[PDB]
């Protein structure tokens, strides 16, 4: 039967079922002002399907002259276009292919570039905004949104909204590859997956994408959502709350100079957005450190709600087009204060 929301990660994750419910904020605000993130289902079902496809983003902007990301190694593939990553996106045979043959795993850099979105797409930039769920929290203009309401004291995001836009991480070597790194936010934010492609040519592979959620610590009611109503799974999210910042460098500091890095004592590894936490890392974590975070699949329509300063790390299981945006809410303005 239709519910209002359920839970994940054994009751530690609010998911609402209804991205449109005019009282969803009297169950979330409790769980926001706690410092957890959230996850609000169903999202795909009220956009526009035809503005949030590949060949859509090829036809229409091609052209382009970009940047990509070789995610095994961080490399920079310069001055390329835009359609030499779309036209791969779903079709393996088209993909960039490295110095050893093989099909690259590639994320598109800095697209469309700073705060061009809204100039560049102004009909996908209306269908998000009109569509994002907690409509006080996340418009530019809603009552609990703070960004246009604070003075030069307070750090204020960019102008978004902001794509994530890589392919799926393949191999068991690649288990232990992140398509973003961990990083912290100053601004809260809300990721929307409006898109996964799953391969059929040489893709759609289960097998590699089970053991993947499984090592990734994923709960058991996230490991029957799989199996039982077939919804496309996206990408496996690792997030730990703003608090526990501080230890997760302390771990991070220590594993450096172990593999021989040569850094001050005071640096910041998360700032550096150089480390994703494997399977080793993560036990770690918890058993020398006492740090749990919440393992998040993000699948089609789900969006992720990630608080002001909570450590995040994002690994693709598919192809994936994802759009953010940031907001401040009244809970975690502490975050972003330019003093003490
Ligand atoms: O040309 C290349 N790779 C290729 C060609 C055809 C089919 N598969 C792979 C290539 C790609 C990258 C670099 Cl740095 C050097 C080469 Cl030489
Ligand atoms: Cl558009
Ligand atoms: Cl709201
Ligand atoms: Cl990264
Ligand atoms: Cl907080
Ligand atoms: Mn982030």
């Amino acid at each position: 039967s239709m519910t209002s929301h359920s839970w994940l990660c054994d009751g530690r994750l609010l998911c609402l079922h209804d991205p449109s419910n005019k009282n969803n904020w009297k169950i979330f605000r409790e769980c926001w002002k706690q410092g957890q993130p959230v996850l609000v289902s169903g999202v795909h079902k009220k956009l526009k399907s035809e503005l949030w496809k590949p060949e859509a983003f090829s036809q229409e902007f091609g052209d382009q002259d970009v940047d990509l990301v070789n995610c095994r190694n961080c490399a920079i593939i310069s001055d390329v276009k835009v359609r030499d990553f779309w036209d791969g996106f779903e079709i393996i045979c088209k993909r960039l292919r490295s110095e050893d043959g093989q099909p690259m795993v590639l994320k598109l850099k800095d697209w469309p570039p700073g705060e061009d979105f809204r100039d560049m797409m102004p009909t996908r930039f209306e269908d998000l905004m009109e569509n994002l769920p907690l409509p006080e929290y996340t418009k530019r203009d809603g009552r609990l949104n703070l960004a246009s309401r604070l003075p030069s004291y307070f750090v204020r995001p960019d102008l978004g909204p902001k794509m994530y836009n890589a392919y799926g991480l393949i191999t068991a070597e690649d288990r232990r590859v992140g398509t973003t790194n961990l990083h912290l936010d100053v601004s809260d934010a809300v990721n929307v997956m409006v898109y996964v492609g799953i391969p059929i040519g040489e893709g759609a592979h289960d097998e590699e994408v089970l053991k993947t959620i499984d090592e990734g610590d994923a709960d058991e009611v996230t490991k029957e959502r799989i199996h039982d109503h077939k919804e496309k799974p996206g990408a496996l999210w690792h997030i730990y709350a703003a608090k526990d910042a501080e230890k997760i460098r302390e771990l991070l500091r220590k594993v450096g100079e172990e593999q021989g890095q040569e850094n001050p004592p005071d640096h910041d590894p998360i700032h550096d957005q150089s480390w994703y936490l494997d399977q080793t890392l993560r036990k770690r974590l918890y058993e020398e450190y006492g740090v749990q975070g919440w393992a998040i699949v993000q699948f089609l329509g789900d969006a992720v709600f990630i608080p002001a300063g909570a450590p995040h790390q994002v690994h693709n299981l598919y192809s994936c087009i994802k759009v953010a945006e940031d907001f401040v809410s009244p809970e975690h303005v502490k975050h972003c204060f330019r003093l003490t």
